[PDB]
């Protein structure tokens, strides 16, 4: 039940939500529940030659602010207004309130760069994460569903038994809860 929680623009984040975090070697944090599945993760991507690393994990309210003016910066400087910007912006950046990030079950998860190029580490994850309880939160092929753009560095704990059934059956997380009930 407590990883199944959805987050998304109609869901926001519940008021006094409780959250342990745990901080990894690069300083990014994580909910501590998920830290043994993300290391074993970690551990078989490594077994495999993959090599990832922790780009973002647990945002604030303010960083999660922070990382959608950027993305609205971004498309201002493209030709937007701003009224354009901030709508383009929410297919990639969540409003604050309503990412993941900010209950530490999410983790972006790029290459290292040194070992292994990002669509390694993106086809590894694709392939696997499943297996430690990860899954593609945002695939290509559900973008109608999720609100979200193809994002394949952002990966989402929901435990092993939710992570197998959803890769399996090819859903996204909207998609198997609604089937739940
Ligand atoms: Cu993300």
């Amino acid at each position: 039940e407590w990883s199944l929680i959805l987050v998304n623009r109609q869901n926001p984040i519940p008021a006094q939500y409780d959250v342990e975090l745990e901080q990894l070697s690069n300083g990014e944090r994580i909910d501590i529940r998920i830290s043994p599945y993300l290391q074993d993760l970690f551990d078989a991507a490594r077994a495999d030659g993959v090599y990832p690393i922790v780009a973002s994990g647990y945002r604030t309210t303010e960083k999660q602010q922070e990382i959608m003016d950027e993305k609205v910066a971004e498309y201002k400087a493209k030709g937007y207004t701003s009224a354009q910007a901030k709508a383009e912006a929410e297919t990639w950046v969540a409003v604050p309130g309503t990412s993941e990030h900010q209950l530490g079950l999410a983790v972006d998860i790029n290459a290292d760069g040194i070992h292994s190029t990002g669509n390694e580490v993106y086809r590894w994850l694709d392939e696997n994460s499943y297996r430690f309880g990860f899954i593609r939160r945002y695939p290509p092929d559900k973008t109608e569903i999720t609100g979200v753009s193809n994002e394949p560095w952002h990966y989402r704990y929901v435990g092993i038994e939710a992570a197998t059934k959803i890769y399996h059956q090819g859903l996204c997380l909207e998609e198997y809860l609604n089937t739940e009930k």
